[PDB]
């Protein structure tokens, strides 16, 4: 698939908005994840046993995954499709060491999608989301047929 130039520049509008937070969406999409499909917290051996909400909310741990998470995301976003040296590794840690399918690559997906329409109502109206969306379905895409090149396609 390829995104046109408006449609990436409707993404990288509501993304400025997101860096001007990275702590705090990494936390919150990451929260929205465990809470919608509580089975991907089960591929996490570092938070596994954080029981609540709350608990979430108050490990500092977490909070950090949530700005690698989004740092690597923002890279890839920023190259506008010419995403693939910075895709490569990022599959070969997910497919064989972390070992993620993709349905749970779908689940964050939404996630982001949930706290994006929360948090930034004024810049993520139907187009902006429907941009996303696109981005974010190339991401998954491309992390597919790199899983099958890979050997796992899970
Ligand atoms: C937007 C999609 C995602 C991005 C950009 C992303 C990015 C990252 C990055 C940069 C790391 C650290 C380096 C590495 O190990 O590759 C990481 C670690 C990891 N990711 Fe992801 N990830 C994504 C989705 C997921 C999903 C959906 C899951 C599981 C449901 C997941 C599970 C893990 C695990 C288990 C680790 C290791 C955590 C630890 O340090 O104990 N990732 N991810």
């Amino acid at each position: 698939m390829v995104l046109s130039e408006g449609e990436w520049q409707l993404v990288l509008h509501v993304w400025a908005k997101v860096e001007a937070d990275v702590a705090g969406h990494g936390q919150d999409i990451l929260i929205r994840l465990f809470k919608s499909h509580p089975e991907t917290l089960e591929k996490f051996d570092r938070f596994k046993h954080l029981k609540t909400e709350a608990e979430m909310k108050a490990s500092e741990d977490l909070k950090k995954h949530g700005v690698t998470v989004l740092t690597a995301l923002g890279a890839i976003l920023k190259k506008k499709g010419h995403h693939e040296a910075e895709l490569k590794p990022l599959a070969q840690s997910h497919a064989t060491k972390h070992k993620i399918p993709i349905k749970y690559v779908e689940f964050i997906s939404e996630a982001i999608i949930h706290v994006l329409h929360s948090r930034h109502p004024g810049n993520f109206g139907a187009d902006a989301q429907g941009a996303m969306n696109k981005a974010l379905e190339l991401f998954r895409k491309d992390i597919a047929a790199k899983y099958k090149e890979l050997g796992y396609q899970g």
